[PDB]
């Protein structure tokens, strides 16, 4: 065939029910996510290829960056509960990564701050019991899957992406080759 278990995607032999359609996992301390993100923009070029009707979600990790990983878990918590994704990704990635100023739960909260939030806003979702659930979520969905490394990729709780097995000569074709997979998946 010309798309191959264990070629450009794996199966889980544990299959996970009830999985959001299209799931993905990064952490701001993961290399790879920093360039799936901002030099590939695998998320957004997958969304323009997935079907009607399908949702895709996005959590963080914990175990990348000890104390400030998990931090950076209910940030993210913060980012989806207000709906500012799209506003602080960026600016978290090149916090961590490039820039390194982001040291603290206070350095990820400027960036918030920087990106428009409101400090009250900010810190009433951080605390919120809504965020905690959604804390609960990233973790439960990484768990379910037995994740150990990002940036990774599941399609309805049953296929796994499998990057290493695309050509990465030119990056635009990486970028549609994936997206193509994960369309595939989707139809399957």
């Amino acid at each position: 065939a010309q798309y191959e278990d264990g070629k450009q995607y794996t199966t889980l032999e544990k299959p996970v029910a009830g999985a959001p359609q299209v799931l993905e996992f990064f952490s701001f301390f993961c290399p790879h996510c920093y360039q799936f993100e901002e030099v590939l923009h695998i998320s957004d070029n997958v969304k323009k290829k997935l079907p009607e009707g399908v949702k895709m979600t996005k959590y963080h990790v914990n175990f990348m960056g000890g104390d400030l990983g998990k931090d950076l878990t209910q940030a993210w918590a913060v980012a989806m509960a207000l709906g500012v994704e799209d506003k602080v990704t960026v600016p978290l990635f090149e916090g961590v990564q490039k820039t390194q100023t982001i040291r603290s739960a206070s350095d990820i909260r400027d960036v918030f701050i920087n990106a428009g939030i409101k400090g009250e806003e900010y810190d009433a979702a951080w605390n919120s019991f809504v965020v905690k659930s959604l804390v609960a979520q990233q973790e439960k969905a990484a768990a379910d899957v037995q994740l150990r490394g990002v940036p990774a990729m599941f399609v309805n709780g049953k296929y796994q992406l499998n990057p290493q097995g695309m050509d990465t000569s030119n990056m635009d074709v990486f970028v549609q080759q994936y997206a193509d997979t994960v369309k595939y998946l989707s139809e399957k």
